[PDB]
């Protein structure tokens, strides 16, 4: 029979036996294996009220991302320090700066990865636990890693839609570019996972547009939140059904689109949703890996991106990470420690490969 | 379903006339050298098959092997890694009394007194049945991994045909555990901090089998590891089971399952093992694989293999291993492997990865 939902119309992430059993034991008991509810908003809610909606997740998702980060802490020492910068209209952006402990602009120089985080663009911070134990783990294999505090659409840091946290992520790539010196830096990669991946990679057609792409070294995107068509469900992307509910349900997804364009417009805007790019929109671009996982609704889109790049003339490596829902691999550590290291592993080796 | 469209099942089973060449997932560098090459289109039927005679595939095989053989000089022999390699030979004997011979490989200067680092005893290719651990790709993986950082251990293993024939199955996987014995009796003469098996295909089986083999003889904690590539463990090629769509939708993709099905009967002529999980590991029980240090598991896209590959991964997960199990898209069977110079993102993406699952066992 088809896998997942495809072939069972019932079958959860709790129930698929294609889920790696460390990661379903652990989802069951979050309360994350069965099928994800329908949300009380949809593609077809009024704009205020996906706002709304996405403003009261954001908490939730925060402690959910809290409970996976906190628990640990890199075996090898990590320095964390913040600064603040100017974006291009004149808002502060803070930058956190995750490097090991005793590196200073008179060490030898080390790749740097600018990690643009996750949640759809809508929701969540670059200060929330999993992303600052993401940021330190990939510091302490060698790395300086800066996480970007940029502008959201909705939440805490809203309500700015596209194009403010694109803006802010290109500025703080450029800072991060014209301070190599400073930073003790060889290298600048860009990296982020589900809208943090939408987010490197839309930084670095923008960097082609604006003239800096050689700034710009390579790009690792992670389970790329990148086609906005999940009210419309196309053919083109058998796993949005075949995973749909499996940790997102397609109408919650459908409703966060909403916040970051609310009229629509930028809806094949490849800036705002890059699998809507054109070839010539990747010519010329750095080395990418695209990493999707099996069980993600929206593995088939990464995947589809992964072959429009390579179509482009980009040079591109893709991979599933099997037995995962959306975004494990950067946040279960302890639950599925050896994926989750196999992912900072393999970022950290592709920035060093760049340097 | 990976890949795919709601209206078309991916590759032959969407399109009996699909090949690599006309495939939309085929990296369309790969799929540019292959039509060049004249290997995009299906591969063609070979003279012997399932029901030939086991007589008849070693002989096919004997043919076959150089041309392989030819084909990775092609794809290796280009180029040279980046950072300096020795490479040394050395002769130690097996279980048997037979000599097995070890290219060594490790960065220059890397002596008894540096500081240790991590092996990879390095399980070649060819279905156990043909290619040698001296073919220029092969040699060349080897430096290639050296030169990250590792002392790499080819094992020259007896095969079941070919030059190396003609010796079933289980002469090769004693062989290479006895080659991964003596590294584990030698870690302050090779300099090396922790040993992993790992190989491609054939070599992916004999990786996996050594280990379960340490496991039964209770050496298993000289191994800390274990990276299996596109492994081939099924044996099950004739049959095309339909718990391995892989082998229909991909079939004729480099490898067709008829030349497939004629390599299993010289590893074991008399089929008296073709359940036997120490000779074709998709057919380990949970309680085979209990207790195995950790395990990576990477599958090709467009590889007839994949889905027994994906199938072990799942069963190791289910016998308690930890395990991570990889797709790289885009490729052929053990296509980063070998094709450095059409895809080298990929090529040294996969050498990176091992490199460091090896510094990660440390």
């Amino acid at each position: 029979q088809l896998p997942g939902r495809l072939g069972d119309p019932s079958m959860s992430l709790g129930t698929d036996p294609r889920t790696d059993p460390r990661l379903a034991a652990a989802l069951t008991q979050l309360g994350l294996a069965d099928q994800a509810a329908e949300p009380p908003v949809n593609a077809n809610s009024e704009v205020a009220d996906c706002i709304a909606y996405s403003t009261a997740a954001e908490q939730a998702w925060q402690t959910l991302g809290a409970m996976l980060g906190s628990q640990g802490e890199p075996s090898n020492p990590v320095d964390v320090r913040e600064e603040t910068i100017k974006g291009r209209g004149g808002n502060e952006i803070k930058l956190y700066i995750h490097s090991p402990t005793g590196h200073t602009s008179d060490s030898d120089p080390l790749p740097c990865v600018v990690h643009t985080h996750g949640g759809g663009m809508v929701i969540l911070t670059a200060a929330d636990a999993n992303y600052s134990r993401w940021r330190s783990e990939l510091a302490a294999t060698g790395l300086v890693v800066v996480g970007v505090e940029f502008r959201n659409a909705a939440g805490a840091l809203g309500n700015h839609p596209f194009p403010a946290g694109l803006h802010d992520c290109a500025d703080a790539a450029k800072w991060v570019a014209s301070n190599r010196e400073a930073l003790g830096i060889s290298t600048l990669i860009m990296s982020g996972e589900s809208g943090g991946g939408n987010l490197s990679l839309a930084t670095t057609m923008l960097a082609k547009k604006e003239g800096w792409l050689e700034e710009i070294a390579g790009v690792y995107a992670q389970c790329p939140y990148i086609s906005g068509l999940y009210a419309s469900k196309p053919e083109e992307l058998p796993s949005l059904l075949e995973n749909d509910a499996y940790f997102l349900d397609m109408k919650t997804m459908g409703a966060m689109v909403k916040p970051y364009d609310p009229t629509g417009e930028n809806a094949s805007n490849p800036l705002a949703w890059p699998y809507h790019a054109s070839l010539e929109d990747l010519a010329g671009l750095p080395p990418h890996v695209i990493s999707v996982n099996e069980l993600d609704p929206l593995r088939d889109e990464g995947l589809a991106h992964y072959r429009k790049l390579l179509k482009a003339g980009v040079s591109t490596v893709g991979r599933t990470v099997h037995g995962t829902c959306h975004a494990a691999d950067c946040s279960f550590v302890d639950v599925i420690p050896d994926v989750y290291f196999a992912t900072v592993r393999d970022i950290s080796a592709f920035a060093y490969s760049r340097a």
